[PDB]
């Protein structure tokens, strides 16, 4: 049983259904068309992506779906965040209305242009945007938890936009005390069980270096059962070919052992403006 919320509530005739966009990365989502979701084109039928729950789907899924479209409404609207565009709650299955994303994953994306060739801007103005995303978040005092290239999705313009709110929560001001995946996940997370944005700072680390790698995958030849071990002993990643000196500093600050060492989002997103208008 739903409660209605009329503002953001979406007449399912109005809804058409479509091709299938994958299942492994944001769960079940469909390509759809929303005659008048866009309220600037109001007589528009407009392409969106629609989260609903499989045949299969458990109670928790259910839960889940609830509380990531309850997530999207608290965090609000920024260029770097997929943006909800409304909802099916009534009188049939839950439809969870998002923006829909031309260009897939950030990792499929970049690992496809490993036809449109990346320069290095490009990797550059990929990470500024991110942080921009991650610099929004963090102040509206929203946890990320599962930062990571798989789930971010690219618009047809190549705006970044973080996405997947399944382990997302929003938290006070003090810390939030194993469902995240363990190569992504900050010391403090894995040992400590404490989640801060300084925990998010961490998993931006691992983006950068999978954004400077091209999609590839972290920790090369370590499996996880090893990097409890290694983490302990202070391992940490080597430098990407793509990468410089200086985007690679910023890299291994975030993931400084101790967390209120490592820069916070707003001052990645100054250091990383400097070093795109310069190149
Ligand atoms: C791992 C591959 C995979 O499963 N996909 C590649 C790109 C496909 N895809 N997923 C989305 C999405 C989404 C979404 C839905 C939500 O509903 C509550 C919430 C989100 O974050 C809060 C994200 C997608 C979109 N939106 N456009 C185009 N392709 C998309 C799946």
């Amino acid at each position: 049983e739903l409660p209605e919320d009329p503002k953001w509530e979406f007449p399912r005739d109005k809804l058409t259904l479509g091709k299938p966009l994958g299942e492994g990365c944001f769960g079940q989502v469909v390509m759809a068309e929303a005659v008048g979701i866009d309220k600037d084109k109001p007589k528009e039928a407009v392409t969106v992506a629609v989260k609903m729950l499989k045949d299969d789907a458990t109670e928790k899924d259910l839960s889940d779906l609830v509380s990531e479209m309850e997530m999207m409404k608290m965090i609000g609207k920024h260029k770097n965040i997929i943006h909800l565009l409304g909802a099916c709650t009534q009188d049939g299955p839950l439809y969870v209305i998002v923006e829909y994303a031309s260009k897939g994953n950030l990792r499929e994306y970049l690992r496809a242009r490993r036809e449109e060739q990346m320069t290095f801007k490009d990797l550059v103005s990929c990470t500024y945007q991110l942080a921009r995303g991650m610099e929004y978040l963090a102040s509206q005092k929203c946890i990320h938890r599962d930062l990571a290239a798989r789930n971010v999705l690219v618009t047809e313009n190549n705006v970044m936009k973080i996405a997947d709110f399944g382990l997302a929560r929003v938290i006070n001001n003090i810390d939030y005390y194993g469902r995240l995946p363990v190569k992504w996940m900050a010391p403090e997370a894995l040992f400590d069980r404490v989640y801060t944005h300084q925990s998010d700072v961490w998993s931006f680390g691992v983006l950068m270096w999978e954004i400077f790698t091209l999609g590839g995958s972290p920790y090369p030849g370590i499996p996880v059962e090893e990097l409890f071990k290694l983490l302990k002993e202070g391992h940490r990643m080597d430098k990407p070919a793509n990468c410089t000196n200086e985007l690679y500093m910023m890299m291994r600050d975030c993931w400084h052992a101790v967390p209120s060492q490592r820069p916070t989002f707003k001052q990645l997103v100054e250091d990383l403006d400097r070093i795109l208008t310069l190149t």
